[PDB]
């Protein structure tokens, strides 16, 4: 039973956890309902953790950094979980848990958010959530974590190559990675350039202006200082009452997103609407039909076949 | 009749236009339906214009710049309309039309977008759309124009004071205003700093990297060069086939936004949902209820009272 599973999860049973996550990842209407009851039971045991999101372009070094950070943390007495929303030395360790990405963005987002509750209830005190680069995936992850970390390249004038614009402003901390080999001095200059842009984007910020750090994830340099900064972010926000405020706001926002997706899905997933979408859009693109009149036809058609 | 009004608008009757806009601004269900028929008739006569959005903080100088730009353009044979989404020398002129902002953002957005169609049909070839600073108002205006212009302050390290973060990335052109009095050299340095950040945000952009210009709207300096740059934006995008692409994409996006707002409004505007919102949100904030379970209760309650 749900009541049994909850007891085994919070008591720390290593076999219960993956079964609980499996229940949460299921989109069968029977499973969703018990999942919701299980999460209700475990919600009071959650929240005692720091949730950190980590993003950056393919090949910037996210997996290398996460592995090195995960070991740094395990050696300091933390229990560390890694999730991906789309590391062999780490996976070995009993105080780590690593899980691959679970359909749509809404769906992977929901499954990830619910899995966080389970991990925290199971005693994990650090949750690292990696993007797979792009969807609206960066925003989704930023909205479920306490501290969002952007990794960039350590090259003057080229740090943000390949990043979706607007992602810089999501970051609580920015890191220039691969500050090694022929790019030690270059990395400092590249960090100073990003710092200059961050001062322009946050010119009179008084609580937290995102720091720009350098790192060599492959040589294991800069991970400790990155975590020191993640802790300082939490301390600063907590002293201002904003750490809890951010979480409460994210939960209310997610509630309304669930309401939105439920009501919009009826229209979007409607086979007949899917059939006529192309032609209705073509008519709009060609100025043969107004957006308002095309919207009305979409709604009428959904309603006739719902 | 709608058929009569359309003939008078496209034939250039100055009395028909404000009546047509009045019909469009009405949210009475009878008016909305004729408005839609009128827009359908005039849609083929629209599109022959450059739509420019203009944003920046209160007091940066938007109204001063728009007045000076509007006169620059009128003197060059254009017919210029000014709309606001929330100038005495300009209002005097027969080849200008100025209209104050029309409920919600969705509502003002819809009325503004429809009014654009009417103005273009009436022979206006430049449409300037001013924000009133913030809502999600900047995004709304950027999504209905061809060229989005951000005005900022001409002070080194303080150009973006008061701007919602993420707004910089909406801009097709950035202008440092008030490059006058004691800030002539400072303005050049402030422009160079923004240019440096723009290079970092757009490091390998090949089609259009947003230029940063200086201006003194109050002394009438820099308006001509601002318009020269707006024309160059259109020429560059047109040569790449992106000018028409942007418009078609905005229209399809607006269509789906209308569908979204129709379906979400049923829930949001429901009196009973409004009544229980506070307590449901409090329960979510306190960890007494899951987002998914709160969403379900919101949907059930809407459905019971719909
Ligand atoms: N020079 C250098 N290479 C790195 C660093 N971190 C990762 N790499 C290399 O970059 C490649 C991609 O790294 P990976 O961690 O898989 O990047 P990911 O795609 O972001 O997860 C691999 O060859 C890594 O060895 C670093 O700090 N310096
Ligand atoms: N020094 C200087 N003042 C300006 C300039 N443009 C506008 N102003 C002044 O700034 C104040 C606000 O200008 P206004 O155009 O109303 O700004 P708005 O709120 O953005 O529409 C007024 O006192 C203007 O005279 C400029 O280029 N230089």
């Amino acid at each position: 039973t749900v009541d049994g599973l909850a007891t085994a999860v919070r008591g720390g049973d290593r076999a219960a956890l993956p079964r609980a996550i499996t229940l949460v990842e299921s989109t069968r209407p029977d499973h969703r309902e018990q999942a919701q009851q299980l999460l209700l039971r475990l919600l009071p045991d959650s929240g005692n953790a720091h949730r950190v999101g980590i993003t950056g372009v393919p090949g910037v070094g996210k997996s290398t950094a996460i592995e090195a950070l995960g070991m740094h943390l395990i050696e300091r007495g933390h229990r560390v979980a890694v999730l991906a929303v789309d590391m062999a030395r780490l996976a070995v360790h009993p105080n780590a848990y690593i899980r691959p990405s679970p359909g749509t963005l809404g769906g992977v987002t929901r499954a990830t958010r619910e899995t966080v509750v389970l991990l925290e209830a199971a005693g994990f005190d650090v949750i690292l959530i990696e993007t797979v680069g792009v969807g609206q995936s960066e925003v989704a992850v930023a909205n479920m974590v306490d501290t969002f970390v952007l990794l960039t390249l350590a090259r003057t004038g080229d740090q943000l190559q390949g990043i979706k614009k607007g992602v810089l402003e999501l970051a609580d901390i920015v890191v220039v990675n691969k500050a090694d080999g022929e790019h030690h001095k270059e990395a400092r200059l590249a960090a100073r350039e990003l710092s200059a842009a961050i001062r322009l984007i946050y010119p009179r910020e008084a609580l937290w202006r995102p720091p720009v750090l350098t790192m060599s994830a492959v040589e294991g340099r800069g991970l400790a200082e990155l975590w020191d900064t993640v802790e300082r972010h939490r301390q600063v926000l907590t002293g201002a009452g904003e750490f809890d405020a951010r979480r409460r706001d994210q939960q209310v926002d997610w509630t309304w997103q669930l309401v939105r997706d439920a009501v919009l899905d009826r229209v979007w997933s409607n086979p007949t609407v899917r059939k006529v979408r192309s032609e209705l859009e073509r008519r709009v693109r060609a100025g043969e039909l107004t957006p308002a009149l095309a919207a009305q036809q979409i709604l009428e058609i959904a309603n006739l076949t719902d």
